[PDB]
């Protein structure tokens, strides 16, 4: 049906925008602390602490399968990355401090993207 095609065109456009948003967000992580999942090999207890791990590559996998239906969903995953890090790691660490900076820098990008998604539909 043509209604379905048009829904699909709207999903695809959302995806193109969310990719741009992701690249922007990832540029606020020049160190690549958040680029890949935490290794269970190198932090074996991680899943006793963090119930829903998240990272940029995993977000990128989901994105290219158009698995984000809206910006809320993508914002949830982004917030997991930050929030997982600020729980697992202590306040005086390079990891925690990179989360804070990503949150603050990310908040700007996400402030405008919320307008571009409303405004463009």
């Amino acid at each position: 049906s043509m209604e379905q095609v048009a829904m699909e065109l709207r999903l695809t456009e959302l995806t193109r925008l969310l990719r741009s948003v992701l690249d922007q967000l990832q540029d606020k992580d020049p160190a690549r602390i958040f680029a890949q999942p935490v290794s269970l090999k190198e932090v074996p207890d991680y899943l006793d602490h963090i119930k829903h791990p998240m990272d940029f590559a995993t977000m990128r996998k989901r994105l290219e399968a158009q698995g984000y239906k809206n910006l809320h969903e993508f914002e949830e995953d982004f917030d997991l990355i930050i929030d997982n890090c600020m729980k697992y790691n202590a306040r005086d660490t390079v990891f925690y401090r990179a989360a804070v900076r990503l949150r603050d820098q990310g908040g700007v990008v996400l402030r405008q993207a919320r307008r571009e998604v409303d405004s463009i539909g």
